[PDB]
């Protein structure tokens, strides 16, 4: 589709293990989630710990919303909103001047999107979208 700097191609590759790994049929937002705050240097990443989301913390609620774990492996795909969220990354990334998505992008996307289990994760962990997209907006 588009272009990803390194890192968020890493968030991605990240994104499917997580969906492999919790052995979900699809890549989902709350997989691009997890996929985000893995990477770990990325300014999503550091976005989402400043709002005080680490990797367990999103963890847990993802497998609170989506279990596990009948891993299976058959090549998985992006749901229908990670796929919007990625295409909305792009156009995050466009906005902020840069032609490649990187990691802030993707997560402003998945805030943009802001529906789905990645979503409904920020919110049940007490983050409100707005939160997340003014936090990545000031590490920019």
């Amino acid at each position: 589709f588009g272009r990803f700097t390194e890192r968020a191609q890493k968030v991605l590759a990240l994104a499917q293990e997580e969906a492999l790994r919790l052995g979900h049929n699809n890549i989902g937002t709350e997989h691009i989630l997890l996929g985000l705050v893995r990477e770990g240097e990325g300014i999503a990443a550091k976005a989402l710990q400043a709002l005080g989301l680490g990797s367990e913390k999103i963890q847990k609620e993802v497998e609170s919303l989506i279990g596990r774990g009948q891993e299976m492996s058959q090549t998985i795909h992006y749901t229908p909103r990670a796929k919007k969220v990625i295409e909305l990354s792009m156009d995050e990334a466009r906005k902020l001047g840069h032609s490649y998505v990187g990691t802030e992008h993707i997560l402003l996307g998945l805030i943009r999107e802001g529906e789905g289990v990645a979503a409904r994760v920020l919110n049940n962990l007490g983050v409100s979208l707005n939160k997340a997209r003014q936090q990545v907006l000031q590490l920019l």
